[PDB]
Formats: structure tokens, C-alpha cells, sequence
């Protein structure tokens, strides 16, 4: 992925989030800092925050990332698609991970209702990785399909919009 794509991934609370477009930031719900007063310098009351299970959209009142184009956001990928989980680490290291996406489902994880799509990793994910995006290339378009929310020892769970 080009630097433009990686630059959309930004640390956010205990994990990460992803700029889909100049005004739209997505992340995993459980990652969002509680009792934060502002995100990216914007008071929280001015942000439109919509949670769909563990998929969270934050829509800012003015464009924040005017440098980025709006990317296609879809609810998961067709079954069998090998997506890339774009992991950033706090050291700065980039760790793209290939994951074959499987069935869509809604299930409880540690008592929380999670709608998303499970994948299988093809050197793994760690507790600080949630909120990183799943993307794949469809023709000449990059498509973002969800955010990293959970993993087991090679199942990964991509939370998707409802
Ligand atoms: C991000 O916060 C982490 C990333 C995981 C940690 C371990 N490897 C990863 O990729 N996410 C979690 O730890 C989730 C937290 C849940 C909180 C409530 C909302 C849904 C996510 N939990 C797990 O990843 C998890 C729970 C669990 C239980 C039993 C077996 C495996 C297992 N994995
Ligand atoms: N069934 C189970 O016990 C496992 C346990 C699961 C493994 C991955 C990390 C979190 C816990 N759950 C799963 O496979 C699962 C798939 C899935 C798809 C969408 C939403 C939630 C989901 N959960």
C-alpha cells in the first residue's frame, strides 16, 4: 500500500483508527477513549459518533484530512477475498497481514455483541492492534471493509458497519 494509505492510520486511545475520507474516521468501539473531551482538537459534542456493535464511525464537523480522497467503505468483503489487515505498531513499524475473509456473523465476544466478518491469517495480531483497517483491491479501487476487533490462536474478527 502507498504512503497515502498508511498515513490514514492513526493511533487512537488504546488502538488505532482510519481516515476513510477527509471528515470520516472509523475505529473499533472498545478502543475509543472514555472521558475524552476532544478528538483531533474537536470538542466531542461537535462530532457525530455512530456505533454499530464494535464498528464506530466518527464524522467531524469540518474536514480534518483534506489531503485524502474518499475511499469506498463496504460491509465486509465477498467470502474468500484475501484482504490486507494494515497493522501499525507504536514503534512505527508497518505490519500488513494477509487474511482470507470468511463468513459474516453477529456473535458475543467477552459479553459484547460484535457484528462483523471472520478471517483467517495466512507475526500475528496483539492487544494494541484493534481499530486497524481491513482493505482489499477491487480492480483499480481500494475498498475498506471494517476494523480489527478480536483474534484467537488463526482467526481474526473484522467488525463491520450495520
Ligand atoms: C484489541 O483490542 C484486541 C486485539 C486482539 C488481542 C489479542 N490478539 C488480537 O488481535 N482485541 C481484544 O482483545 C478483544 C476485546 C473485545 C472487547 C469487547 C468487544 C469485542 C472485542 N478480545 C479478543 O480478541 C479475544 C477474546 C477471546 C476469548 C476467548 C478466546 C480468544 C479471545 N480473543
Ligand atoms: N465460536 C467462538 O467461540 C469464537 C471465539 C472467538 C475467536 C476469535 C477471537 C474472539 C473469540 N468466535 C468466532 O469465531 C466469531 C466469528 C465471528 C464473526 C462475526 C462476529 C463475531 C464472531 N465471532
Amino acid at each position: 500500500a502507498p504512503p497515502s494509505i498508511w498515513s490514514r492510520i492513526v493511533n487512537f486511545g488504546s488502538g488505532w483508527g482510519f481516515w476513510v475520507s477527509p471528515s470520516l474516521f472509523i475505529t473499533s468501539t472498545h478502543v475509543i477513549p472514555q472521558s475524552a473531551k476532544e478528538f483531533f482538537g474537536v470538542p466531542i459534542k461537535q462530532i457525530q459518533i455512530h456505533k454499530s456493535g464494535e464498528f464506530c464511525r466518527l464524522r467531524f464537523p469540518k474536514p480534518i484530512r483534506t489531503d485524502v480522497t474518499g475511499m469506498i467503505l463496504e460491509e465486509g468483503a465477498p467470502e474468500g477475498t484475501v484482504a490486507t489487515l494494515l497493522i501499525k505498531r507504536p514503534t512505527g513499524e508497518l505490519m500488513p497481514l494477509a487474511a482470507r475473509m470468511g463468513t459474516h456473523a453477529t456473535m458475543k465476544i467477552q459479553g459484547r455483541t460484535v457484528g462483523g466478518q471472520m478471517g483467517m491469517l495466512l507475526l500475528g495480531t496483539t492487544p494494541g492492534d484493534c481499530g486497524c483497517p481491513y482493505i482489499y483491491k477491487r480492480g483499480n479501487d481500494y475498498v475498506v471493509i471494517g476494523v480489527h476487533t478480536a483474534a484467537a490462536r488463526n482467526t481474526v474478527i473484522c467488525a463491520t458497519q450495520g
